[PDB]
């Protein structure tokens, strides 16, 4: 690897494990389209298993990139449009507070505050349709934003009903398939379990537990090989042969909405570049924050910091590009650490190199 790039990593990350007490640690940076990659540490403390280019780390919402370009390669497909009142493709979604949510709302946490979580109980297609159907909203539609996983999860289910497919099926097909993300996962098998990393929580290992929407909300796990493929495609989308999903990578870096200095794309969120690291972090507390339109949404802009952090109980993940730099990072690594740490580091690495 060129020598710059071997110390930028290796002198932000080893101080970063130190501190933050990281079991084991994937990074990926590209440089000019060409991929870079480094690993630390143990996927399996127990086992003494380290982290290789092949250990399998839980996204946690990193995941919902992935989402929302599925969602995006639908609206491509003509399947959905996202001006489509919710109630189009749930019909048994009655209640009067539905009207006026279209499937925008739900992908870009507009919809008036969908819960962070869904619910433990909620378990069956009807427990799920109770549950919106029971959900009184504070706020008007597209006025502001609160994260929730209630709220891209519902758009990424209600997403693929025309394709008649199941999420995990729809993706595989339509995403991982052809980008080549062979080591990709929304349901880990049994011949990859050697792999799968341990997440780490207060000193033990755990992995993450099933619930509703969790494919579409938090649910793949990757290589750093894979993600850092994934990064690759969504710097260079007209290199991608298949029409539908090259416009919807493009789709899902639109600029829909605007707080502060954040956009909020289709999973991915956007800041200007470039752009100062404090305001990248000023966006662990649940905010509701006031949104302006922005009517039409403004397509990707390459001078851009395109990014999404994520978590799991046992994970921390955070992927970061910069479309006219042909520049990206991806860091894995098992143990839930602060996101004000992971920005710090992937900032002091990619403006290094630009
Ligand atoms: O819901 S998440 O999508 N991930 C998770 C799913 C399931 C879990 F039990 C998690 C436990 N701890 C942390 C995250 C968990 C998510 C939420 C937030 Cl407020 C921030 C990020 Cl960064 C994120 O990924």
């Amino acid at each position: 690897a060129p020598q710059q790039i071997n110390d930028i990593v290796h002198r932000t990350i080893t101080p970063l494990i130190e501190q933050q007490k990281i079991p084991g640690m994937a990074v990926a940076v590209i440089y000019q389209g060409k991929p870079y990659y480094f690993t630390w540490g143990y996927a399996d403390i127990a086992k003494k298993q380290p982290v290789t280019q092949q250990t399998l780390f839980e996204l946690g919402s990193v995941s919902k990139t992935f989402t929302g370009v599925l969602g995006g390669d639908a609206i491509a497909r003509g399947e959905i449009k996202l001006s489509d009142p919710t109630t189009k493709y749930w019909p048994e979604l009655t209640a009067k507070q539905w009207n006026g949510i279209t499937l925008l709302h739900l992908a870009t946490y507009t919809a008036g505050g969908l819960p962070l979580q869904v619910p433990d109980e909620v378990k069956s297609s009807s427990d799920l349709l109770r549950f919106y159907q029971n959900w009184q909203p504070a706020w008007a539609p597209g006025t502001q934003r609160l994260y929730a996983n209630s709220s891209i999860g519902l758009f990424g289910a209600l997403a693929v009903k025309p394709s008649g497919l199941s999420f995990e099926q729809a993706m595989q097909t339509r995403v991982f398939q052809p980008l080549k993300l062979n080591h990709t996962w929304i349901n880990v098998p049994p011949a990859e379990e050697k792999n799968y990393a341990w997440g780490y929580r207060e000193g033990k290992a755990v992995h993450v537990s099933p619930g509703a929407l969790d494919a579409e909300a938090y649910g793949v796990k990757s290589t750093i090989e894979d993600m850092a493929r994934w990064v690759q495609s969504n710097l260079k989308p007209l290199d991608i042969n298949e029409k539908t999903l090259q416009q919807g990578i493009q789709l899902a870096q639109s600029r829909y909405w605007q707080t502060g200095d954040m956009y909020q794309g289709l999973g991915w969120e956007m800041l200007d570049w470039p752009v100062n690291p404090d305001s990248i972090i000023n966006g662990i507390a649940l905010a509701a924050r006031p949104v302006k339109a922005i009517t039409p949404p403004t397509p990707a802009v390459r001078a851009s910091w395109v990014h999404k952090t994520g978590a799991t109980g046992g994970f921390g993940s955070y992927v970061a590009f910069i479309p006219e730099k042909e520049l990206g990072i991806v860091m894995l690594a098992n143990k839930n650490y602060p996101n004000p740490a992971r920005v710090d580091a992937a900032w002091q690495i990619l403006n290094a190199l630009q």
